[PDB]
């Protein structure tokens, strides 16, 4: 079953921006807590409010990776990418989950990817 991805044509207030980073924040909050469900629905409420920020997908996924909902992350990761190709968070958790699929090769490619884009 799918999760909610937020409309990627939607018009982005600076309202919007700060209230979907008050969400970040209590997600980050929750994640930190180890209460994982939680920090989802978190990051689903901060997706909704601004679906372009590359990050809230990568930090959804690594979410969805500490959960084993591996395709689940690969979803966030895709997103991301497609947002912010040039940034390491989501090769590496898509490298991670392409792990627990047993995806090795995947998992190498991003992971190594991962390793360059970081800095």
């Amino acid at each position: 079953a799918p999760q909610e991805m937020g409309d990627e044509n939607a018009e982005i207030t600076e309202a919007m921006m700060d209230e979907a980073n008050e969400k970040k924040g209590a997600a980050i909050d929750a994640l930190n807590d180890g209460e994982l469900q939680k920090a989802i629905d978190l990051f689903t409420d901060a997706i909704k409010l601004n679906p372009r920020l590359a990050i809230l997908y990568a930090k959804r996924a690594s979410v969805f990776v500490k959960l084993q909902k591996p395709n689940a992350a690969i979803r966030d990761c895709d997103r991301a990418i497609e947002i912010n190709p040039d940034s390491a968070q989501p090769y590496k958790w898509r490298g991670k989950a392409h792990r627990l699929l047993g995806h090795w090769e995947e998992a190498a490619r991003d992971l190594a990817l991962a390793c360059k884009l970081d800095y």
